[PDB]
């Protein structure tokens, strides 16, 4: 039922925004139709993990009848805030990554009647909607300020991780806006240390810490959990989640994934890249430097081939195990003083551990 | 003084942001050097009208204590950059959307040598985040904080809305449908003055004229002291005028002065010139228009320039400028009545606008 009560609030939100545009920004039906379409296409079709997580946390920590109602509603609004937030970032990211499809559909900036210049702004509109909806729905909620403050923080950190991502293939020593530079040749920066930094900031926060946090804020139970642990967890699961993202972008068929991979082509500092490099021989690495970051598909097949022949699947399974170990412990360590939360966190994990997509 | 105090705060702001990243965002010195450069390039070199307007207003009110003055003036500086940083965010993104080549004497951000088009997009995002980061850090204990952010974001929102009206102004809006592809309008039935006035109102008037005046009133804590109604008419009127000026320069002002190269004609933009010409152009002229508008072809572009001359647009301009200079004068006097200090600051801003050179 949460999925349907969530979609229910979506209509509620879409109605407000769209009608507000027609009534106070004197927008035309044509463009109202466009934004409705834009909204549904960029915000729907995902796994809704972030949004559904918020609702779960809220529900779980429920401890009147009108309250439960209000709370669950507030959760739905927050969920869409995060959902609208990822929407804003996927739009821009696909433009930044030159991706082809998203959620079994052409990337927004790829749709025929959508131009790149407009997609960039359509993305901007998404980010404003996160505020417009929070303000309108939480105008009276005392937790409004704190909520937005945290939201912008996470948003800001994600934009920082993105910077790390989109520049990992450039020797930072030479990184000078005034002087042009080619993709790194030595890859001397493709380290797990550097990899851990990208992932932590570009994904962990908004994908894991934020949904959890927003649930505690709307349930007004924030001060009841061991944040220090809760974050450790979020940082951990987030890293994992992103490592999966990387692996699928290389080995999970789009028909299944919903998106065509671009890392190898984009010369990204992925999990596969840093792991391979750290364990590969000079011969293997020379070949890598000869086929990585190339659109040419037979070269991508070379890279893909190289990874398989270095047993990355072994490293992966090993990593995934070490993670499951710590996650298990931290959740218990958390369950002690926060049974309900620990439970929702454990749930969020179920949606994570060995996901297919 | 104004500029020196403004620049003073800038370095202070650049110091907080860049250091927070270093210490709390696990950032390296290389990427900190970059962001500092990105900040100085995207936020500096402009005319600083929006920013300095906050300060001017703030001061004009100072006298409605030596410590207050020091705080009100500082808060005005912070809000001043919030707008400059927001202006910077939209300029980076717009230069991409408009495929422009130069900005403030240098190449557009996304056209800098070590700045890739996709990174520039994100750098733009960083620009907008900073506005929030600086406000939250300097105004944490200010009671006006919420109201302040609320107003800022709505204006941020409206601008993005104006951007939508501008970026799709050359497309048959009835065909607007993500699924189906479509070409540039060929009949131009939408290049109307009403449509032009809407684009400008939202994409510019608010963040270039209303916001600066409001932020100043807020940090002055004089917001309720002025006729908001009149204040809005002024902003909307001055805002539209400022944009019309922007469009005219886009086509006739030399890049050398303007600081940027024009792209409206080649971008098939619904500019003030296009709508005015179309409104007074004879069939013969309109047809030659449709055949030379919307192409990078240097020769075609030179034709549109000539066509505008032929229609005596400068004549249309002088008139518009006059009618606007008219009402602006009146409205300021309505203000002066209940708000002399604010009306004065408004006049200053109008001084920075009227017959601007760039
Ligand atoms: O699966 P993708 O490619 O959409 C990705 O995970 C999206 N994404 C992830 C994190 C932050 C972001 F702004 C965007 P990537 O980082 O581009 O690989
Ligand atoms: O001189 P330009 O071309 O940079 C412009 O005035 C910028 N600009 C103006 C208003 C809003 C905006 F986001 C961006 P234009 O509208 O693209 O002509
Ligand atoms: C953060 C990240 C890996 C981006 C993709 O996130 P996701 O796979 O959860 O996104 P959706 O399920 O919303 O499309
Ligand atoms: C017309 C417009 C809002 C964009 C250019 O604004 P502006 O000329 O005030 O910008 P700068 O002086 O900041 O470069
Ligand atoms: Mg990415
Ligand atoms: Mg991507
Ligand atoms: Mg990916
Ligand atoms: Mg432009
Ligand atoms: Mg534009
Ligand atoms: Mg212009």
């Amino acid at each position: 039922m949460p999925m349907q009560m969530f979609m229910q609030v979506y209509d509620e939100i879409q109605m407000f925004l769209l009608e507000e545009l027609e009534l106070k920004f004197d927008m035309d039906p044509n463009r109202v139709r466009y934004l409705r379409k834009m909204m549904d296409t960029t915000c729907l079709g995902g796994k809704y993990n972030r949004g559904l997580t918020v609702i779960d946390v809220a529900e779980s920590l429920l401890s009147d009848g009108a309250r439960r109602k209000r709370v669950l509603h507030d959760a739905c609004v927050c969920g869409w805030m995060i959902e609208f937030l990822q929407a804003h970032y996927l739009v821009e990211d696909d433009i930044m990554d030159n991706s082809v499809t998203r959620r079994g559909k052409p990337c927004w900036y790829r749709h025929p009647d959508v131009t790149v210049q407009c997609a960039i702004n359509d993305g901007l509109l998404l980010k404003s909607w996160t505020h417009m909806m929070a303000m309108h729905f939480f105008a009276d909620r005392p937790f409004l300020q704190d909520l937005l403050c945290r939201f912008n923080r996470v948003d800001y950190t994600t934009a920082v991780g993105q910077l790390y991502d989109v520049t990992s293939m450039f020797d930072s020593n030479k990184l000078d806006p005034d002087v042009s530079q080619p993709t790194t040749t030595d890859f001397a920066e493709f380290t797990l240390s550097n990899y851990k930094r990208i992932v932590k900031y570009k994904t962990a926060y908004y994908t894991y810490l934020l949904p959890l946090v927003m649930g505690l804020i709307v349930s007004e139970a924030l001060p009841t959990v061991d944040m220090g642990v809760t974050e450790e967890l979020a940082m951990l699961m987030g890293e994992y989640f992103q490592v999966q993202d990387d692996v699928m972008d290389c080995f999970t068929p789009p028909e299944r994934l919903g998106k065509v991979g671009t890392d190898i082509q984009d010369a990204k500092c992925s999990w596969l890249a840093v792991t391979f490099l750290a364990k590969a021989s000079s011969a293997q690495v020379a070949e890598f430097k000869a086929n990585y970051g190339s659109g040419d598909s037979e070269k991508v097949a070379t890279v893909r081939r190289l990874y398989e022949e270095a047993d990355l699947q072994g490293d992966y399974v090993a990593y995934e195990a070490a993670v499951a170990e710590q996650v298990k412990e931290l959740i218990e360590k958390l369950r002690l003083c926060s049974p309900g939360f620990a439970a929702s966190v454990e749930t969020l994990w179920g949606k994570t551990y060995k996901r297919q997509k």
